[PDB]
């Protein structure tokens, strides 16, 4: 009864993961796992210029990992959903007990 | 609110992370997982499924194994394989979710 995903889904899961792979993106999303944050925030936690951060923050904004939203005169960034909070914290958590 | 509060994860934590993600980001190995997600199989089991020789499958499971992705457990003359802990199970398919939402 049990049936392995379709290829081109393995593809794409395969994809998603690798994209995932870069520590710098990964620092970046354990920021945004516990607060919506400022460009301005992320900068400083990370020690780098806000150019830096903008650019990084580009490249998450079309791999629809990361989304944002205005509030008066700020953008708050925050991760796309709750799937990549949860799957973030899963991957540390097994990480830890292993 | 909390901005100030807040300190990034270490970047050696960072590279075992990245490290992790890395080798997940293999086909094989998911469509392996995305089996034994739904039920402890056996080689040949996993085999019939995927398609392969025993063989194969036995040699990917090794990566696995060491990986400490999958562990196993013997019941008599068979030996099933599984998933190394719930963990696994969630990150896989919130993963998924998110690829489909």
């Amino acid at each position: 009864e049990l049936q392995a995903i379709a290829p081109e889904v393995a593809q794409s899961l395969a994809e998603f993961f690798a994209v995932l792979a870069d520590p710098n993106r990964l620092r970046l999303l354990s920021l945004l796992a516990r607060s919506e944050l400022c460009v301005g925030d992320l900068a400083q936690a990370i020690g780098v210029s806000e150019s830096a951060v903008s650019h990084q923050l580009r490249s998450l904004r079309n791999l629809r990992l990361v989304s944002y939203r205005k509030q008066g005169r700020h953008v708050y960034y925050q991760l796309q959903d709750h799937h990549i909070v949860a799957l973030y914290q899963n991957a540390l958590d097994h990480l830890q007990e292993c």
